């Protein structure tokens, strides 16, 4: 996260980091055996790790649970990201608490203007390379479709949405895939992709997660 603010240990319960020796990408629990991620963060041998702060140090609030099965959306296009988003299984249940807990899924599209909290352990930086150990947060607002579309030519489906600032200066980067964008306390977007961190005119591009609310409820109805 470029541009953030430290979240405070556990205050984002929802934010989930998905480990395979080392951090390498974030996700939302949605429910106790299932995490949501980007589908670019799709990798084998991922084990899930929740109440996670500092993801050096055991706090004593993290839950480190492997995970059973992993499914990536069905039209998943690598090359232009469309339908980002992918669902991962745990092998066990969490144990919900006050510091791990999930976050429900909407059930309308958020507005543009909408503020939302974007969160997640990657780079801080829009040019050069520093990774923090703590949650990095981010209030940032959905743009609308036009000033989206503007900044990203032809590459903007209606399955995306921006959201940041065309100022620059704030965004999610590079190791913060897969993880929350969150407003009105549901999950509305999946950290996807942006031309670079923090470029001025060219802010992030979110999985539009409303869109995929039938694909998610069927698929944990029948795994
Ligand atoms: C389809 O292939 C692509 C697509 C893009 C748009 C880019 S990019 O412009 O460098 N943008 C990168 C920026 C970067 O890697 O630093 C990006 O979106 N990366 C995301 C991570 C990310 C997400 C959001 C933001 C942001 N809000 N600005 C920045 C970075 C990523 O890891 N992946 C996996 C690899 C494929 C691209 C997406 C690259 C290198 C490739 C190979
Ligand atoms: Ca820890």
């Amino acid at each position: 996260i470029v541009g953030g603010y430290t979240c405070g240990a556990n205050t984002v319960p929802y934010q989930v980091s998905l480990n395979s020796g080392y951090h390498f990408c974030g996700g939302s629990l949605i429910n106790s055996q299932w995490v949501v991620s980007a589908a670019h963060c799709y990798k084998s041998g991922i084990q899930v790790r929740l109440g996670e702060d500092n993801i050096n140090v055991v706090e004593g609030n993290e839950q480190f649970i492997s995970a059973s099965k992993s499914i990536v959306h069905p039209s998943y296009n690598s090359n232009t990201l469309n339908n980002d988003i992918m669902l991962i299984k745990l092998k066990s249940a969490a144990s919900l608490n006050s510091r791990v807990a999930s976050i429900s899924l909407p059930t309308s599209c958020a507005s543009a203007g909408t503020q939302c909290l974007i969160s997640g352990w990657g780079n801080t930086k829009s040019s050069g390379t520093s990774y923090p150990d703590v949650l990095k947060c981010l209030k940032a607002p959905i743009l609308s479709d036009s000033s989206c579309k503007s900044a990203y030519p032809g590459q903007i489906t209606s399955n995306m949405f921006c959201a940041g600032y065309l100022e620059g200066g704030k965004d999610s980067c590079q190791g913060d895939s897969g993880g929350p964008v969150v407003c009105s306390g549901k999950l509305q977007g999946i950290v996807s992709w942006g031309s670079g961190c923090a470029q001025k005119n060219k802010p992030g591009v979110y999985t539009k997660v409303c869109n995929y609310v039938s694909w998610i409820k069927q698929t944990i109805a029948s795994n």
